[PDB]
DNA sequence: CACGGAATCCTTCCCCC
DNA sequence: GGGGGAAGGATTCC
């Protein structure tokens, strides 16, 4: 069993060097302007030029800028970095018909067939790291194991612009070395939950009563972590489909009136259906962020498609709905609509 | 200062043989 | 008791 997972190097702003190849070699900051003032917003990626000052995802914009005034900042622009991954992905789908794209820039394949041993499957990885550096001029950093969960680490072990196999004499050692945090779906709610538990390796879950561990983080959550450490997950590679779609935007000013949300809020359901393209969503849910940026939500499934004269009409509904039950002032206000037809 | 988006799981109802 | 779902929220990751 042999799985190639594949992620592209600080994407966002990569793709926005080949776009303008000027900007290489430069500190490259592709931001997200919230519109409440000057700069307000968050920092989508940076390039390495960049997190090697500690600019990177997530951080404000206005702090980013402290720490590197003269860099280029530049707005986020999804529709153009998402053509971009689907050529990308139309590139591996030539090395597998067994391909799960994870998110906008990562895919796991299954080369299970195609290639025989490792030697082969990390010859295969610079064949594919060649081939989209040539094509689309993007590089890309590779992780191969015997799953997903291993390949994913190898990655992040290898990057930026690498290629790392994670053969079977290591799993053991990581399962023993590795710190259970560094494991993917493992963030800090759960790790600090299994720090208590005394639990800082994967091994560590094998010495520990399943049910207090379920008790602890959640059935799912512990058959996951339990697997692993006896080298036995093996979860397949399956095409994803889009469950959901929505908007979430920021408002000027927080606010609890109706009036001056409504149009925030339309907004929202507008891009939210255009977006939509041909799906019909049975159900729509009211997203708010309140002013201490926590979040609430309201929605409803109807026994029908919903028309977007109806989602109009229900979202204002939620949204009062929520208002009376909650008294802080809302920040940022959006839609989602689901379970599609 | 803290953006925008989506999947998945966890709890708590709630209806009902 | 336990199947079946819908809600609202928790948690992770891009
Ligand atoms: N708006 C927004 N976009 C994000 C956020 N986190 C990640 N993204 C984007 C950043 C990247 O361009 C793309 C994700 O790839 P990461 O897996 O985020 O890799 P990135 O390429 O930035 O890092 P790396 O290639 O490993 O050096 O998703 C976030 O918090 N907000
Ligand atoms: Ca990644
Ligand atoms: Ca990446
Ligand atoms: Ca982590």
């Amino acid at each position: 069993m042999i799985v190639l997972f594949v992620d592209f190097d600080y994407f966002y702003a990569q793709v926005e060097e080949v776009l303008n190849p000027s900007l290489k070699g430069k500190p490259v900051v592709v931001c997200v302007f919230s519109g409440r003032f000057e700069d307000s917003g968050a920092v989508a990626t940076a390039n390495y030029e960049a997190r090697k000052f500690g600019v990177k995802a997530g951080i404000p914009i206005v702090e980013a800028k402290k720490i590197l005034p003269n860099a280029v900042y530049l707005p986020m622009r999804k529709e153009v970095y998402q053509q971009v991954s689907s050529r990308i992905m139309n590139l591996l789908r030539e090395y597998s018909e067994k391909i799960e794209i994870a998110s906008i820039d990562e895919a796991y394949l299954d080369i299970s067939d195609k290639v025989r041993d490792y030697r082969e499957a990390y010859n295969l990885g610079l064949e594919i790291k060649n081939k989209i550096l040539e094509k689309e001029k993007i590089t890309v950093t590779v992780g191969i194991s015997k799953n997903k969960v291993f390949a994913k680490i190898a990655a992040d072990m290898a990057k930026p612009n690498g290629i790392k196999v994670i053969d079977d004499e290591e799993v053991k050692r990581l399962i023993r070395e590795l710190d259970i945090a560094d494991v993917p779906g493992i963030g800090n709610i759960t790790a600090e939950k299994l720090k208590k538990l005394g639990i800082n390796k994967l091994v560590d879950t094998l010495s520990i009563e399943f049910d207090k561990l379920k008790g602890m983080i959640g059935e799912a959550k512990a058959k996951y972590l339990i697997s692993l450490a006896r080298d036995e997950y093996n979860e397949p590679i399956r095409t994803r489909v889009r469950k959901s779609i929505g908007r979430i935007v920021t408002m000027k000013r927080n606010s609890r009136n109706l009036e001056e949300i409504k149009p925030y809020l339309f907004r929202a359901i507008e891009e939210s259906y255009y977006k939509l393209d041909k799906r019909i969503p049975k159900a729509i849910h009211v997203v708010a962020v309140t002013e201490d940026l926590d979040i609430v939500s309201r929605g409803r499934t109807f026994p029908h498609g919903i028309s977007k004269e109806t989602a109009y009409s229900e979202s204002v509904k939620l949204l009062q709905k929520i208002l009376e039950e909650d008294e802080r002032k809302i920040r940022r206000i959006g839609v989602r609509f689901s379970k599609f037809i």
